[PDB]
């Protein structure tokens, strides 16, 4: 088996949001069996960033996904070779990224290709004048189509002032050889900010992140 | 208690789905503290339906979902005067639907009058084709908004020939009233089709739901 | 010819915007091979309304498109039988509108009867608070798909305080009988408000509507 | 004074379609008051493309947009400095495309430079199985809107097999200084390939499109 019960990450992100380019390097860790992990990220290239974090936050490793016997793992399946991932994330008020993602294993470290596009969003919005506060707890419906996973996500941002700022999530994840898929699940996810400095040029995060049946089946 | 352990429910239903009109009536009953209802539906008017029943299904009782208590029951909070909800139902192939509903109490039993329009559906699709199965178990993500309680859902009706047929729920719950609105938090839910006869004319359903926190929290 | 140089008809709509049910009666006329149409409407029911009459101006007669001889007259054709036309209206702030239409002819009188739901419109959005003013003059772009002919518009209504509101409307038309189907095709439209009360109970409309290919063709 | 008769031009693409990055570099020339240009490209890497070449054709020059004198020329008037443009289309099958761009002028000679996100295309989809034979002729509806100008178009892609492939497209221009907007207008746009070899790894592209007002105003 070539994942262990602890694994190492490097992160590399090139993207560009309301024409705003920038690069991010990071390196992370964390328990594939447990479904914890960690992310400690740097802005190495359009630092500091004239928008919300927040939008990046969920960029940063679903091979960390606790999956119980009975729900097959595909992404850990998909392993030495890896997988790639995709997403589209559609905001209520007109913004939308598209993602394109590469996960590999290089020397028993796990290797993350990021490249993300972000158009559309207001520049009197929560996002272009940072007035997020992080995400709430979420719930992704997954199941299996065209010979891969996808799943979708009704996520939110909460906001300075309260309330909150309201975001679709579509992921697909793409095995770079044909391995088992599983049927209709759901993976809850907690992903909390645990530290930044003054201008989120150096960020570092936690995700607590778990695949189970639904609750009445 | 204005809302008792046990209540019963009438329903009426006026609808249109790809230019067929049709009316159905309906009376239900259940345990509003519990989570529970049943529900037995006769198509009254433009029977037999062209179309696959389980789009009507979750049209047939918010009331009724048991909640702790540290989330404020809203739709139970609005009673005696009641409250109304609408819909939206974005199908993956096309296929909308708006739905628009009353929900009031008299004479100790729930009145509920439902207006549907639903429109798009291809012609060669699994409504109008109808190879539909039922409604796999879902989540409501839920929050407040514009003074009035709101909720998503990543829906999926389950196919014949094996596969999803995805379909988003967006859901609006108004107060006749001002009462208290909870904050974040989900609902649990399971429809089954009890029973029905050969041409779907009668058919009595079930529904489990339940509101609760992100189990993470 | 069924379908003479003057044409009369009559409409009804019943609906119900943001939970406030209405009934609307009209009388009208046109020119269906010149491309015009009047039509003077009252709120039977409902009234005053407490939302912009514009969300209701556009589903009051497309069988008065003026089209081009090489350009097959879906509509037109269609009668004496007639047509049925569905739309979904998708608003920027998210409001949305499902509307179902039938369209029959009767001794040389057009019968339209309209049914439309129209919900998740903000209580401070322009369409509650009344900020409309008028709709700016669009354009459809039409084709065939599943055995009948579709259409989309991205149209706009005028603001008060300047700027405007977007909505993009997906409309279906279809014949009762089958008749010939034109290829891909545009339709340039002008409603005006002409005449109306102060509190909207009484509206007089006009539309000019022309069928025509692209100008670079 | 600065944008001439006879303009040519510069392009270079980064993109990934269904996790396959590839670049391409081209060169193009046309005249920005008459309304046209050609364009030359080369698939620099990753070639030969395994997906629709049609994708990529619109994200190769709207300073070349025929403007009349009452119609502000946002874009032209955007330069030597230039401007930024970013887009999402959204296919009807799922599929969505995020780009953004940069055209700036260097020595009498526009230069752009285009990052492409194309996912969740369906794996026997028009797209990825190269079933569409180009675009048919389109009409832009423009608007000023938060400082900056944008525009939407109901595109198609003709099919092989007959039919179309709908994709809508929202488009954002961004000038790198303060410059007069436009108030509500159309482009007209009509892109053909004229050339291209086997594996479309060498594509000539034509495209002719002008500015308006509505044909009834």
């Amino acid at each position: 088996n070539v994942i262990k019960e602890f694994m190492r990450f490097k992160v590399r992100m090139e993207g560009t949001v309301n024409g705003h380019e920038f690069e991010i390097e990071g390196e992370g860790e964390g328990r594939p069996y447990e479904g914890h992990n960690t992310v400690k990220l740097k802005v190495t290239k359009g630092g500091p960033l004239p928008f919300a974090w927040d939008i990046l936050s969920p960029q940063f490793s679903k091979v960390y996904v606790k999956h119980p016997a009975d729900i097959p793992d595909y992404k850990k399946l998909s392993f030495p070779e890896g997988f790639k991932w995709e997403r589209v994330m559609n905001f209520e008020d007109g913004g939308v990224v598209t993602v394109t993602q590469d996960s590999s294993l290089q020397d028993g470290c796990f290797i993350y290709k990021v490249k993300f596009i972000g158009v559309n969003f207001p520049s009197d919005g929560p996002v272009m004048q940072k007035k997020t506060m992080g995400w709430e707890a979420s719930t992704e419906r997954l199941y299996p189509r065209d010979g891969v996973l996808k799943g979708e996500i009704h996520k939110a941002l909460k906001l300075k002032d309260g309330g909150h700022y309201l975001v679709e999530f579509k992921s697909i994840y793409m095995a770079k050889k044909p391995v088992q898929l599983p049927g209709y699940y759901y993976v809850d996810s907690k992903l909390d900010i645990t530290s930044h400095n003054e201008d989120y040029t150096i960020v570092e995060q936690y995700e607590r992140t778990e695949g189970r049946h639904h609750l009445f089946l």
